[PDB]
């Protein structure tokens, strides 16, 4: 006879994760929490600053259970990383909900381990949708909550009363380290998004439109004689992008994307920059105080991701990326110093296989790594030449 | 299916604004959040701490707009000032709840602007009402909730779960400026009260009973032999007062005001602080064990308010308030070293026009100044004598 | 036609009180909250952390009254102290509620009085159970919870919405003093026990298992086979003990006591370390695979408690404790600097009455302590003597 989150909290609590990581840049410990995304396969998502640089990560179930877990895919940008209990036996994964579909109003709980206590759960309300600005380099689209979130949250679940998962506890706005009303969380449709992606890849395929753009706000609006205190203003078109291609002109102001109106230009970012390339999307215009209605399909890009850092845990040096289909892992651009290239590593070069085994995309590539050889013998191509890098 | 606060919210969301403030003593700027009281006329109530000392008010919207306000009317006594968005066009006003009809179990949300961020919706509850004691030379009758308040919450709303406006949200208890479970809040009759004479007048015109009186604590009590561990305990009455009059003598204890039981003496004096002169009240007495019963009529006042420094902005100096009917801004006392003597501005000059402009009150003198002339042209009278003084 | 907790904190608040604490070890003054156990004895309930040192005690209801109120108990094990208001007229008891069949998702409201404001409620959820650790040398098994609590809130009620109490609201996670989310009860099982002894004693006489034990971990669980990440694991069982006699043996792991499985060592500890000795109880174990039932009986023990100091406050010493049946109160262990021997106390004596009344056990003695006689004429039994030891 009395209201209670007890029962669903029941059905919903395993699959919620504990992460304590070792690591070294100088030895570390961290710990945050996880998300168990797929069962089967043991996928358990995660904030990339928590297990970021980590050596061994470890997962501890609601029950008592731990496991290893070794990574699939991280992005910095973003802030997701997915990773992979090793022997995922008996688990329990998190029916996500459309993000898409909240509202401030609505009634929000927390589920993490703050502090490394334990699996705690907190509740509040949506305060707000679509923030951005903590770090401006990075895609965000934060959902805003005062459910309590401190030290130890990151990687934990946002649900709804239903218990689905609508985001991923991220960040806080607080001096001195302790929460005072206000956290964020990634919204679920770009976990959903970034996540799947990883799976398949060991990347994040980004796409562009191709636009320069900047937050329309009420003084723009009027200096441009537009109806309109929010969205994205579209500064300039790139030739020969989708963009272009779509008929977007400059001084164009982006409205809505896929029928969803649009927040802001960094919401905007935020969305395509979790699509996958050649993704067909439309978007809401306004030229000279008339709607407009365009197609377009995401398109290739210069996007600056995976380091051969990330791959390695500590071989600075060129990035890396895939290429084309399942073609294998292309170095990007080398340093000088930096020890890759110390081992001839030179861009240019596509990974095409690791002792003995067949190398198609990052994920693969780390698949060799993860049986931590003693010697890695990198079965490259240089111009029309194989050859062969070693490692230990 | 789902219970959330997402309906209410949406019909309420637009009464609630964010505020930008620069201003100088040495230049600042400033923000907090403001409420908007009548749609039509653009006024929006806010804590006075936040636009005190103002040389710019900025105001913007839910949806983006931004607009300038000017002031209207300022109580430092009570922390509310008052003011008026110029050009207002198509504004949501927000409906007022009675405040004296709360009670602690009451669910509130809290609407303001947190560090900028933006509008930001939180909750909690009512943890208590009547509390006073922060600043104790203000009138202060606090609802203290734990929803969620931070810096920049100042000058916004409180309300109930049907969103009516209960209060304004003013201060919290906090070591280190972050959120700890208590903020307070203006009740909302206060605000009532308060901003409508603002409107009328530019100012308030205090009224008093002219009793001299003190917390009636449990020893207190004893002493006396009261049956009452709480009230207003009257020390003496001063001679030609209201309460004189009244019938009220010394050794009284005030229990109850119109039907209302009194919390405090603090919350009595916040009643009347915010009643207009003239207000015809009714107090519940207990005089030797026996129950009184007595109306009165609140008088005059010796009431420090309004300094030239509120009007002029900077112009440090003998003090002002309004005078009988629209008769003008009286100079109630001049300092001496005081920059506003420094213009021949002499204690009891009676301003009763400005530029060709006629001064009934403190607003219409405001409103001339918002017009912001290069040179002012007081027009006022020393006894029997019309002079004008000028600025610039 | 809106919800509110109102209805239900109107009977309930009457029932959490103020405690303000005059002490010294330099002079002290503390404040925090307590509980209305039994209306007509005027039982209070509160940490011993608040009263513990104190020389005068008062304590202040909801309503205004104040009374002094005298030690009864105190364990600081366990950190409760029960403590009565002299002369308690027309009081509020609050129900207790069982804390054993509360879940995580459980509303919760926590009512008391942080910094001395005066009685303020917030509310939360359940956030966990069981939770220990805070300080390894205590008994703990803490309702952890994300109502708001701070400074203040010590001793105070946490309650279910029936206005049961559930908890008693005792610490918080915090850096920086002031409330992040995270605050632990008490579970009220273990305060309706340990109470209850108090009363009838003036002390808890602790029984024990005789078994030494550590956290059943994961890792354990393998290096022993055993099918379980959780609960208590039996190092060993000590020769003549109830374990003992029972037929429990080293390598045993207990998953249940009473039925109610077992979250870990600690809470086990926490359980029995609050029944009484001669309680009859049974446990779930877990030998080689294999389920097992035992009842067990609990027995004596070496438990540390009640200095000289916490009954004649300031007087250093020997240990005390009762004795036997209602047979007084027998010195412990005398130390050698201590005031205490320093005025004859020595081992082995056993306090028979005082001032010519009779001593059957610590509240009995403390209550002739209470009247405060300048001169206190203890009558000891050394060996097969009667003696007088006196002080001021």
């Amino acid at each position: 006879q009395m209201p209670s989150l007890a029962p669903m909290l029941e059905k919903v609590m395993p699959s919620v994760v504990s992460i304590n990581v070792e690591g070294s840049t100088q030895k570390f410990m961290a710990l945050g929490s996880g998300v168990i995304i797929d069962a089967d396969k043991g996928y358990v998502v995660t904030n990339n600053h928590v297990v970021d640089n980590a050596t061994v990560i470890k997962v501890q179930l609601s029950d008592g259970r731990k496991f290893d877990a070794k990574m699939v895919g991280k992005d910095p940008r973003s802030d997701i990383a997915l990773i992979q209990i090793q022997n995922p036996k008996n688990l329990t994964a998190i029916k996500m909900a459309d993000s898409d579909a909240l509202r401030v109003g609505d009634y929000t709980v927390a589920i993490g381990n703050p502090f490394g206590l334990g699996e705690t759960v907190t509740s509040g309300i949506v305060s707000a949708l679509g923030r951005s600005g903590l770090n401006a380099e990075n895609y965000e689209n934060f959902i805003q909550t005062d459910a309590a979130i401190n030290r130890g949250n990151a990687g934990g679940a946002l649900v709804n009363l239903n218990g689905e998962l609508i985001g991923i506890n991220t960040a806080i706005l607080a001096p001195d380290g302790g929460n005072i009303g206000i956290g964020f969380a990634i919204p679920s449709n770009m976990v959903k998004n970034l996540t799947s992606q990883m799976v398949e890849y060991g990347q994040v395929k980004r796409g562009e439109l191709g636009i320069m753009g900047t937050e329309l706000n009420s003084e723009l609006a009027k200096a441009m004689k537009v109806d309109a205190q929010r969205g994205a203003f579209v500064s300039q078109v790139l030739p020969n992008s989708s963009a272009a291609k779509a008929g977007i002109k400059a001084g164009d102001v982006i409205t809505s994307l896929n029928g969803k109106p649009i927040s802001s230009f960094a919401a905007l970012r935020a969305q395509v920059g979790t699509m996958p390339v050649g993704s067909k999307l439309t978007l809401g215009l306004l030229r000279d105080g008339k709607q407009v209605n365009v197609n377009l399909e995401l398109q290739q890009s210069s996007q600056n991701q995976v380091d051969s850092s990330s791959i390695f845990n500590g071989i600075e040096g060129a990035e890396m990326s895939n290429k084309g289909k399942d073609q294998g892992v292309v170095v990007n651009n080398v340093k000088t110093g930096t020890p890759a290239a110390q081992i001839g590593l030179k861009k240019g070069d596509v990974i095409i296989g690791a002792n003995q085994q067949a190398v198609k995309n990052i994920a693969e590539l780390r698949k060799v790594l993860d049986s931590k050889p003693s010697v890695l013998a990198l079965n490259i191509q240089r111009g029309d030449s194989t050859i062969y890098l070693l490692m230990q």
